[PDB]
């Protein structure tokens, strides 16, 4: 079985390829990280196994969901440490996933209740709505166009955000440049329609990444830094009319970043959408990046293991499996039976139902 043939991601020496793909599942009570997530995090780490993080914030503006972790107060860093610690005692690798959702809030979710923050003012469609504290759904405002003074203090919020993350103990943090939140609306040509630097031409659309990824990398080292995008995925009104190009685009990025930094990322973290034409779509991303690159979305036992083999991807993560199956990386070793998952309590706020009460292996 390919998915447990050793990897070298860098520094770190990784037993198998099943990642723990970074998920929100909203235990942080106050953004502050919880007890429950020890226990979460830990009965899912292995020996030499991979895992990302949930969303965490990187300011107090970042957030669109209730109850998620941040990492920009010296009591988040204490209260990850925790965490770090407990995991790194079974021996996994982990990465603090830093995440600023963009227009993708609500005034509930935003101090004072002010305007959530974009690359222009349009706001996302009442196609979709948004899940409020309350567990109903509210409407997505119209958001803030931040100019380049504020964007520099938003990479400069990746930048401590991830410091604070090594000082946690983290291995690494990956950037969230995905699925339709701040870094994606500033990459996306539905979106971004700027008329200064960061806005019209592809090379301008791809300067906020390129300037975020950049300033985390001078701070703690390309290896310790992984990249997540999704440039074929449309969610939340987000989406680019030619995304192989954008990705391509990006892909070109990251790979002039390492050569000026002289090392290599820790990876590339791509989400596909759930055939052939996604699936050439993204060996062409991999076939173009120089480094490790992992998929994501929709992947199975037998899906992970044709990856793998016909070199298509060096990782894979799960997301959906790894919540109802704890012993994910076990029961796909032995090939055991998988369990069901409630997607009911995929963002509740109770520390053990439908988040550490998932029984392990029969
Ligand atoms: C409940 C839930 C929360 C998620 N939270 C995040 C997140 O915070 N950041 C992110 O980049 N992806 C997030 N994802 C997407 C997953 O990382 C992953 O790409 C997706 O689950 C892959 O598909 P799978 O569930 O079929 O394995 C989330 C997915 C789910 C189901």
């Amino acid at each position: 079985n390919p998915l447990f043939s050793p990897y070298k991601m860098g520094k770190f020496n990784l037993s198998h390829r099943v990642v723990l793909a970074p998920m929100t599942r909203c235990r942080a009570l106050n953004n502050i990280p919880q007890a429950a997530l020890g226990e979460y995090y830990e009965q899912r780490a292995t020996a030499g196994g991979f895992l990302i993080t949930e969303g965490t914030m990187i300011s107090p503006t970042s957030a669109g969901f209730p109850h998620v972790p941040g990492i920009f107060t010296k009591e988040q860093v204490r209260e990850w440490k925790k965490i770090v610690d407990v995991v790194h005692a079974k021996g996994a690798v982990i990465f603090c996933q830093l995440w600023h959702v963009g227009r993708a809030s609500h005034e509930v979710y935003q101090p004072a209740g002010a305007a959530p923050i974009s690359s222009t003012e349009k706001p996302i469609s009442n196609r979709w709505r948004i899940l409020m504290p309350d567990g109903t759904h509210g409407i997505y405002p119209k958001p803030r166009a931040i100019g380049t003074y504020e964007i520099s203090q938003v990479v400069e919020d990746y930048r401590r955000s991830a410091l604070n993350a090594i000082e946690a103990g983290f291995d690494g943090i990956e950037i969230h440049g995905a699925h339709g939140y701040l870094i994606d609306q500033f990459l996306k040509d539905g979106i971004n329609d700027r008329t200064d630097e960061y806005g019209g031409s592809l090379a301008n659309r791809c300067k906020f990444i390129t300037q975020v990824v950049q300033a985390v990398v001078s701070a703690i080292g390309a290896d310790r830094v992984g990249v997540r995008v999704s440039p074929a995925i449309d969610h939340l009104d987000a989406m680019d009319s030619n995304p192989l190009s954008l990705g391509l685009a990006v892909v070109e990025r990251l790979n002039k970043i390492q050569l000026h930094s002289g090392s290599k990322l820790a990876y590339l973290h791509v989400t596909q959408p759930r055939e052939e034409e996604e699936a050439r779509l993204m060996r062409t991303l991999r076939n173009a990046y120089q480094g490790t690159f992992i998929c994501s979305g929709g992947y199975t036992r037998e899906l992970g293991i044709e990856a793998v083999a016909q070199g298509d991807a060096d990782l894979v993560s799960y997301g959906r499996l790894f919540i109802s199956n704890p012993d994910l990386v076990m029961r796909i070793k032995l090939n055991a039976p998988l369990n069901k998952y409630n997607r009911k309590t995929f963002y509740t706020q109770d520390p053990v139902v439908g988040y550490t009460d998932y029984p392990f292996l029969q």
